[PDB]
């Protein structure tokens, strides 16, 4: 089925609609930040926007190999 969960309306009409949240961290569109994964390590997030503050995250990494 779909709509299982439901809660938090929104009364009040704050001026944050180029913002972003994740932590209680206001990131400015196109920021980056550091975050923990879904195993251990360190993620990298991108305030994009796209409305409220949608954002991304994908781990970071060396696995870059050499040409020539």
């Amino acid at each position: 089925g779909s709509s299982g969960s439901s809660g938090g309306s929104g009364h009040f009409r704050c001026d944050s609609s180029r913002w972003c949240h994740d932590n209680g961290v206001n990131y400015k569109i196109g920021e980056k930040w550091d975050r923990q994964g879904e195993n251990g390590q360190m993620m990298s997030c991108t305030c994009l926007g796209n409305g409220k503050g949608e954002f991304k995250c994908d781990p970071h990494e060396a696995t870059c190999y050499d040409d020539g």
